[PDB]
Order: structure tokens, then sequence, then C-alpha cells
């Protein structure tokens, strides 16, 4: 979970409970795809390259037996468990 998270779930919670769905729409969403597909960085891509690396393999040499290995959420976890 991010930074940018944590803060506004914390004001759309803070105004009022039912606030989580009436104070924030798009920002409840932006917030969601930092902890649905991470942010696009090189600092974080430099530490889970060898994952990085290997789940573009997946697609670029078996994109046809997706069933034996997955990219987004599979090399998203690689990098949360070292950075």
């Amino acid at each position: 979970y991010c930074g940018r998270e944590l803060e506004q779930y914390g004001q759309c919670v803070a105004a009022k409970p039912e606030s989580w769905q009436r104070d924030c729409h798009y920002l409840k969403m932006s917030i969601a795809q930092c902890t649905s597909s991470h942010p696009i960085i090189r600092q974080i891509r430099q530490a889970c390259a060898q994952p990085f690396e290997a789940f573009e393999e997946c697609l670029r040499q078996n994109e046809a037996a997706v069933g034996n290995c997955a990219e987004h959420m599979r090399r998203f976890l690689q990098c949360a468990e070292q950075v």
C-alpha cells in the first residue's frame, strides 16, 4: 500500500464514515492503481529487475502457455517483497 493512499483514505473516512464512498471517486481509484499496478519508476524496476525480465520472457517466448506464468500481479509481488 502507498504513502498517497493511506493519507487520502484517512481524509475520506475522517470527514464522514460514508464519505469513504462520497468524498473521493477519482482519487479513490488513482490510489487503488498504486496498490493494483504499482508506480512505473526506475528506482523500483532496478531492484526487482530479475522478476521484471522473467515475467516479460513468459509473454516473449511462451505467450500461448500463460497458465504456467502470468505477469502483472506476479511481477508486482516480487517488487513489494524486495522494495
